[PDB]
């Protein structure tokens, strides 16, 4: 009891740079490189351990709980604050001045709130908006201050730290299948278009005592959870608006996925490429709007990104005759009046992959001579340590006499490498001393390697073509 | 002294599939992935161990020692054979029939040689060639049977095994720098155009005794080196002709060097690709013609592959009047008349690389507003175990006011990844609540990334371009 509200808050000992800590997995076990056969394709998956360390100050608000966050609100810097379910500190308060950042208000934009509470501070904000609606009675619809963030998805913990959003808000709203992402079954990118209408700020106190009524004692605050493990915070600024989350999803395992997606967003000229056309045919785009101005559980799901663009643009403007809801805030530690950052630290497995596809070597011999072929290749596999293991393969028809007309096909698995095709006119003793009619090395694995041999013994001809 | 030649030779117990064997080196140990800085470039080298086994029957001949090899010559299957300096087995001989595979010579290509020695067989081969110049007195030149081989170079042992040449024969003639090749300071590729004029055969005996004069004993043989460690062989065929080796050299560490070289040899219009022209600027091409016709130590070293094609097309034929030089031969074991194969096995470190160049971010602010920026990137580096290590870097000017006209450059090292450039228009309380003028993620590293911001406070403009 020998403690005042100022000396008590001052006597709290905590690391301001680590109280609001968020830690994730570190991580699990994984093979650095893995070959997989699926469909008529071979996928290869490289993996790397990645470490993130963001220390943001803008903190997401979950709509379900916005009653808890409002300018001049008082919360505790505990693990619940980090989970976006803050513990409120409800006590008898001294008045506080709040200030809205809207245009044409330099000026006559602030207001004193005698009892800072959700209802009173909301009423105060609504009145500042009604004071703006008068004066600017023609233009009631304004543009939003848009911010853009983009990120490929690797884990629930990683995308949460990249986009600064609660992962369940992402998982429930957009429908994110984190196991397909981990298994490299799906590749997903998420966009966020944060649409800020305005921000309301609360004047900071000279000393913490300026927030609490004289009757309130440090022991009253200790009863409500104020501790070294739960220091007190004041909500300094709150941003009102909405956010639009976009999900680009694909079953494709190609290396060009992130590029293809980035092209679609900017609407660039690589977009038309046939490489990206197969990626887009197996892609789905999903957009949702979160805040309050949009109706709960709204959603667009399409294979036409022009539908997504429309949703983004349609929500770039807000009406000053409708109520705005908080989307994020910045809080300040009462002890030093310093901005409270949430120190995120997480490890994750960045997956990268490459798609290969089954191929075949078609042979045609219309030549007026006996020919023999030597077709050979390797098949790549990967051991537990991610190292390549080349199992050599050969065609069963090698070194066997063929005459006009002869045709065959030599299927190759998607994991075929180092292909080599050779043909020799059999005019003589043995293979070893014959003329090469065609002789190709490290042939690329295409869907059809059309090798033809023709002509006479004096003018033999050949060619190698691809489809 | 208790046995004849036949039973003596039969009494020899050796693994025919291993008595003639060559083994390469097993190591050195290596870092699987390494990042290297070379001027305005950052090179990444991925290393894979590769085992390689061949069992060829056509063995090379070193000109310096071509007198030890001729149809019907006896040699010992010891380690000197595998090093292309065979041990001759010189004893009193019975006659032998030899046949030449020159065209239109069915039932008239043979000749008996009473004392098969280098001089007498050479003489009989010359006799056959003069006898052919009488019967085909019009056509005094013929086309050579070309065999084409190609391979990138990784180690002395590997390229020797890939192209079936004595390492020193390439190392002397072409001038391969194996230490540069192994430190990825150069990428080299070698082509071999084995051109066969003709082959001469020796008829196989029903039993070993049919080769030896009756005065010869198995003790006489044993004394001349015959053992289970040195079983006796007979040269069954010898190929006469020439070989053109071609070296394609580069300082470029680009992943497209193999493709560029192939494009050049094939003569496709892909060679005109400016990507490949930067590679051919830092390339050298060399060609040598190891054959009887072409004068000793002859050589072309150019930067125009048409000078190399000239050498090839120029050597397409051979004159029948000119003597021919032995280039290759097949031997047979006297114990079973089975063709002797050299069992080659070799491990090698296959090196593969990519090139990254330095770049810079060019910021230009001409807009009618204060702007702040957030430029950041990661620098890729590889540890002892070849795993990536990203060190986060950020521009010192981040989060500082800038008014028109503001210009700057942010140089980026060639190992720069995950480049993110953001500019926000400064109207509101702080950074966290300002609208994006530009917001780019995972920007590709280019020599110049031009970020321009312009316009007014209420309608800003921007672009990002590359060079």
């Amino acid at each position: 009891k020998n403690q005042s509200i100022d000396s008590g808050i001052s006597s709290l000992s905590y690391n301001r740079n680590e109280v609001l800590a968020s830690n994730g997995d570190k991580i699990e076990s994984f093979v650095p490189k893995e070959g997989k056969k699926a469909g008529n394709k071979f996928i290869v998956v490289e993996r790397q351990k990645r470490s993130l360390t963001t220390s943001p100050v803008d903190i997401s608000i979950i709509d379900s709980v916005n009653d808890r966050t409002y300018p001049g609100a008082l919360q505790l810097a505990d693990k619940a604050f980090v989970e976006n379910r803050p513990t409120i500190l409800m006590v008898k308060r001294k008045p506080i001045n709040i200030n809205i950042d809207l245009p044409g208000l330099k000026g006559e934009n602030s207001i004193k709130v005698d009892d800072p509470t959700y209802g009173k501070v909301s009423g105060a904000i609504d009145e500042l908006v009604s004071k703006w609606n008068e004066k600017y009675s023609s233009t009631h619809t304004l543009p939003a201050r848009t911010q853009y963030s983009e990120s490929m998805v690797y884990s629930k913990s990683q995308i949460s730290s990249a986009l600064w959003v609660n992962a369940k808000v992402l998982e429930n709203s957009l429908g994110v299948d984190f196991n397909a992402v981990a298994n490299n079954e799906k590749k997903v990118m998420i966009l966020a278009y944060k649409q800020i209408f305005y921000t309301v700020s609360a004047d900071l106190p000279k000393n913490p005592s300026d927030l609490f009524d004289d009757s309130v004692t440090f022991n009253d605050l200790k009863q409500k959870g104020v501790s070294n493990e739960a220091p007190p915070l004041m909500v300094s600024n709150v941003a009102y608006g909405r956010t639009i989350y976009v999900k680009l999803e694909t079953t494709s395992s190609s290396k060009d996925v992130q590029a293809a997606f980035k092209a679609l967003i900017k609407n660039t000229d690589i977009k038309n490429s046939q490489q990206y056309k197969d990626i887009y045919e197996n892609s789905s785009f999903t957009a949702v709007v979160l805040g309050g101005d949009a109706q709960e559980h709204n959603k667009v799901v399409t294979k036409d990104f022009d539908e997504i663009r429309k949703v983004i643009k349609d929500n770039a403007t807000f009406s000053t005759k409708n109520p705005a809801y908080p989307i994020s805030y910045t809080s300040v530690f009462l002890k030093d009046n310093s901005v409270a950052a949430v120190h995120n630290k997480t490890d994750y497995i960045e997956t990268t992959s490459t798609e290969y596809s089954k191929g075949k070597i078609n042979l045609d011999h219309s030549g007026a001579y006996v020919a023999q072929f030597e077709v050979a290749w390797d098949e790549v596999s990967y051991d537990k340590e991610g190292n390549e293991v080349l199992t050599h393969k050969t065609w069963d028809g090698n070194y066997q006499d063929k005459t006009a007309h002869y045709s065959t096909v030599i299927p190759l698995e998607a994991n075929a490498r180092n292909i080599r095709i050779k043909a020799r006119e059999a005019t003589g003793l043995a293979w070893e001393w014959w003329r090469d009619v065609i002789s190709e090395y490290d042939v690329p694995l295409t869907n059809n390697i059309n090798v033809s041999i023709w002509g006479t013994t004096l003018y033999p001809g050949s060619s190698i073509t691809y489809n």
